[PDB]
């Protein structure tokens, strides 16, 4: 998988975020995870916490798996990077997001994603409180 350069326009919530991909404004959904709905038990603190990870970062990267690159609502389906640390993942490791949506394209981190999980569980963190 390869890094590539975007810009952040705005965060919308834990799972989802509109970048400045190519020159064109996309809206992104973390590729691998779910974090709860706003309206949901941690989903404001899901969506706090990406807000904080993406407008903090000097750098953001988008990676796209080997599979599907958009879904069926037009969104990019990508690995985001900020300052190279995995968003995705982070939700995860933090018990604010689940593994969730796995797809035999589109699943080169899951390993990975089910560790942080399984360590966030291990914590009774956020989620699994
Ligand atoms: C993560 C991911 C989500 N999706 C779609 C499935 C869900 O559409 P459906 O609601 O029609 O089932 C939606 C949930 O993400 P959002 O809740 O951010 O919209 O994103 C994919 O199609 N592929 C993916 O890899
Ligand atoms: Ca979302
Ligand atoms: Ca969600």
């Amino acid at each position: 998988l390869h890094k590539e350069p975007a810009t952040l326009i705005k965060a919308i919530d834990g799972d989802t975020v509109k970048l400045m991909y190519k020159g064109q404004p996309m809206t992104f959904r973390l590729l691998l995870v779910d974090t709860p709905e706003f309206n949901e038990k941690y989903g404001p603190e899901a969506s706090a916490f990406t807000k904080k990870m993406v407008e903090n970062a000097k750098k953001i990267e988008v990676e796209f798996d080997k599979g599907q690159r958009t879904d069926k609502y037009g969104r990019g389906l990508a690995y985001i990077y900020a300052d190279g640390k995995m968003v995705n993942e982070a939700l995860d490791r933090q018990g604010l997001a689940k593994v969730a949506y796995v797809y035999k394209g589109n699943n080169t981190h899951e390993q990975l994603l089910r560790k942080a999980e399984a360590q966030a569980k291990k914590e009774k963190l956020n989620i699994w409180s």
